[PDB]
């Protein structure tokens, strides 16, 4: 449980505040002054977690927040994981942000254990493999956007988890599991890219969804990528999830793109609906 705390302003607690205050108004673009902490709590957990009840000012107006912090003091660790305008419906919601690297092991088991939770709940035998794509938000606590491949029926297939985690109490919980669609296979090695939005791919996936549009008298907008894998042959040949909307309706595809420079070479072979539709 939390505890009191009676020393309200200390310099380590305006400290924690404006730490807080900071990462808010940079990543939302705003400029809230800090003026005093109200009231502080303090929970001993997976190291502390602090609730802190503190006044600012947003331009001459006075108004209250409160945030959580956690902190790791042994790792240099300090993360806000709530802050809250008193009252308002809900905590600050953050952006939503793209993390470079989807296959980081504790994304693994985030979305080994949604897989395992839908198994269990729907008495299905999905298999995992690998994520594509994991996109974190700040909410009350975090929540990730996993995009993932498992083998279901035998089959790659798509699937979508939204899960939602409290890192310092071990908690998490699976929002939302839901099936995308199939997964085109690639047959044989291939290399990722760490970055699949960089200007390069995005222009050769809007090549390609130019190129459906083209030939299927089709006008889906491109939104972003994905997944991004590579393989050398004669030439390279690029695998690209991306995202594009049809109507205003978000849709994922599956872009395959072989291309030989020395030849100005560049040619959609395959491009492929997995789903929303």
């Amino acid at each position: 449980g939390f505890t009191e705390v009676p020393f309200p302003n200390s310099p380590e607690f305006q400290d924690l505040t404006r730490f807080a205050v900071h990462q808010y108004n940079k990543d939302q673009n705003a400029h809230l002054e800090f003026v005093e902490n109200l009231n502080v709590k303090k929970q001993v957990v997976a190291g502390m977690l602090y609730y802190i009840t503190f006044a600012a000012t947003d331009g001459g107006k006075k108004k209250i927040y409160e945030t959580k912090i956690w902190v790791k003091v042994w790792e240099n660790f300090k993360k806000v994981v709530e802050f809250k305008l008193v009252g308002d419906d809900s905590a600050k919601l953050g952006g939503i942000i793209n993390v470079p690297f989807p296959n980081n092991p504790e994304f693994q088991d985030l979305a080994r254990f949604a897989v395992q939770d839908y198994n269990k709940k729907e008495n299905a035998h999905l298999e995992f493999v690998e994520n594509l794509n994991v996109k974190e938000q700040l909410v009350a606590g975090m929540l990730y956007y996993i995009t993932l491949v498992a083998i279901d029926a035998g089959k790659k297939k798509i699937y979508e988890a939204k899960i939602w985690v409290k890192e310092w109490e071990n908690f998490k919980k699976v929002i939302e599991f839901k099936l995308i669609g199939d997964d085109s296979a690639i047959i044989g090695g291939f290399t990722d890219v760490p970055f699949p939005n960089n200007p390069e791919f995005q222009d050769l996936a809007r090549f390609a969804v130019q190129d459906y549009n083209k030939k299927e008298n089709a006008h889906l907008e491109y939104v972003e990528n994905l997944n991004v894998k590579e393989q050398l042959v004669a030439g390279m040949i690029y695998y690209i999830t991306l995202v594009a909307t049809d109507a205003g309706k978000k849709k994922i595809y599956e872009a395959k793109i072989w291309v030989k420079e020395w030849e100005d070479f560049k040619k959609v072979v395959e491009f492929k609906l997995v789903g929303d539709d």
